[PDB]
C-alpha cells in the first residue's frame, strides 16, 4: 500500500527514452513503483508529494544521465536523498550511470563544468559546495554502466531482479 | 586460516600499479587475501594451487583490465569462477572495470576483436563460445568504473569497506 | 588537531597515480595528513594556507617526481621547506625518489636541463642559484628509490610505518 | 673498546675504491670501525671472528654493490645480519646502494638472474628461498643511491655524520 521504490531522473532526456520501459517492466513483478512528472515549481519544495514519498520509499534508485546537473530541482532533491540515507543505513542506493563516464561524476568536470559555470552567479557560495559534496559520494557505490552498444533491454531484466531479490528474500 | 577473498587480473598491466595496493591496504583490515604471480604453465591447470583456493574463497573479486582477453590462462580460469558461482549463489562477484568501457565487455568488440581474431585458429569452435558466454554475464553485475581522472586511492578505501561490510555484519 | 605530516608533489603526474593511495592508507593509522590541490595563483604566495601549515607540520615529506622542476610554484615552495628545516633541526625530511635516478637531482642535469634553461629568461640570476642550492641538498638524505618493477603497494606499507614509528615512540 | 659499526661488501669490486675511504674518513670522527679482508674458507662459518663482532656491533651498515650476489659467503652472512636485527629492533640498518638500481634488489632479477641460475644446482631448495627472503627486505629501508655522476667524496661526509649523529646524541 506504500512505496517500496522511488526513482529520479532528468526531464526531457530519458523520460520516454528508457526509464518508461523500466516502470512498465517493473510493474510485472508485483511491486508498487513511484515515478513523477509534475514540474512542481509551486513554491520551492513541495511537502505532501515528494517529501512524503521520500520517507516512505525503501530503495532509492536514481538514474544519473548526461544533463542531470542543470535542472535546479533535481540536484537539491538528490541532496535530500543521500543525506537521509546517511542517517539510517537500513536502506540502500543503486545508481545507474547512463551514456556518461563514471569519472565525470566524482569531480563535476567535463560535461558539467559550464553547468556550474552559470549556477554560481545565483545561489549561495556554500549551497553549491553542498551539492558537489553529495553528488560525489553517489559516484562511488556499485552501478551498471550502459555503454553505446549494451542492450537497453537485457540490462532492464538483469537490474530488475536485483531489486526483486532484496524483497522476496528480505 | 582459510581464504575469504580471491583476486584475478592481468600479468604485466596492473600487477605493480593498482592491484598491488589492494593487497597491502586490504591486509590492514585484518582479513586474509590471496593473490598469485606464478605463471603456472606446469601442465594446463594446476590443482593444489588454484583449484584448491577457488573452492576455499568466499568473495570472488576479479579486476577486468584492458588486455584481459589475451592471456589464455585468465579467460579459461574465469570460466571456472562464474560457473562455480552459478551452482551455489551463496557467494557473490564484485567486478571492477578499469580504463575500459562497460560496453566492450558484453560483446567482446572494440579492443578484444584482435584478441579473438587469432584465438580462433588454435582451440575448438565450442570452447570459444564457452568463454564469450561466461565473459558476457560478468559485465552485467554492479561495478565501480574507474575513469581517467578518478583517484586511484579514494576508490580503494571505498571498495575495501564494501568487502569488509559483508564480513563483520555477516 | 594540528598537522603532523605535510606533503608536496607534482600536479598532473602523481596526483592520482600513487600519492592518492598514500593519503588514504595513511589515514588508517589515526594520523592527520595534509594534502592540497588548489592551484593558488591568487597572488604569488598565499599565507593563511601554505605558510600556516608549513610551520604547523612535523615531518615534511616531499615526493620528487620526473617533472618536478617545471612548475614555478613547487620549487620556490621547496626552497621554503629545506630553509625552515636548517634553522630548527628538531624536524626531519624523508624524500622519496620516483621513476628517476638519484643522480639527476644533485646537479639538475639530464631531464631538468631544458626546463632550467627556459626558466633563466624570466627570473633573477640569483633566485635560480637559490633553487639549485636547495634542490641539491634534498638529494643527499635517505630515500626509498622506486624502480620500474618495485611494488607500488608494498613500498607504501613499509614507508608508512616509518612515519608511524616516529610518532608512537616519540 | 668494542665495535660500534660493522661493514660488509664485495671482494674485488669496492675493497680499494670507495669503501677504503669510508674506513679512513670515519676514523677521523673518533669511532672504532671494523672491516675484514680475510677470505675465511677455514670451514664454513668462523666463530671467534665474524660471529663475535656481529653481536658486538651497534649499527650494521652493509654496502650492496653490483656483483654482491655471487660470493657464497656474503649472502649467507647477510642472512645472519637481517635475522639478528628482527629479534632486537634496538639496532638499525642503513644500506647504501651502489651503481645499481633500487629495483634489482627486491626481486633478484636483471644482473642477479645469472647468479641464481647456477647457485640452484648446488645447495638446498629451501636455503635459496631463505636468501631471497632476506635480501628483499634490505631493499626497502632508507638508502643513499649513488648514481654515475654523484661525488664519491661529498656523499661520504654526508653519510658519516648521520652515523655520528646517532652516537653523540644517543
Amino acid at each position: 500500500v506504500e512505496y517500496d521504490v522511488f526513482l529520479s531522473f532528468r526531464g526531457p532526456d530519458t523520460r520516454k527514452q528508457f526509464t518508461d520501459f523500466l516502470y512498465h517492466f517493473l510493474c510485472y513483478y508485483k511491486i508498487h513503483t513511484f515515478r513523477d512528472d509534475d514540474e512542481l515549481r509551486k513554491g520551492k519544495e513541495i511537502g505532501p508529494n515528494l517529501l512524503r514519498a521520500i520517507d516512505q520509499s525503501k530503495i532509492y534508485v536514481p538514474i544519473i544521465s548526461s544533463g542531470y546537473a542543470d535542472s535546479k530541482w533535481c540536484l537539491m532533491e538528490l541532496a535530500e536523498i543521500v543525506r537521509r540515507q546517511e542517517e539510517d543505513p537500513r536502506r540502500i542506493i543503486l545508481p545507474i550511470f547512463y551514456m556518461v563516464d563514471p569519472s565525470d561524476v566524482r569531480h563535476q568536470t567535463g560535461c558539467y563544468k559550464k553547468a556550474f559555470r552559470k549556477h554560481a552567479n545565483k545561489f549561495d557560495g556554500q549551497t553549491i559546495q553542498n551539492w558537489k559534496d553529495a553528488l560525489k559520494k553517489v559516484g562511488d557505490l556499485k552501478g551498471w554502466h550502459i555503454g553505446k552498444d549494451d542492450e537497453q533491454g537485457a540490462i532492464a531484466d538483469k537490474v530488475s531482479a536485483d531489486i526483486w531479490s532484496h524483497i522476496s528474500k528480505e
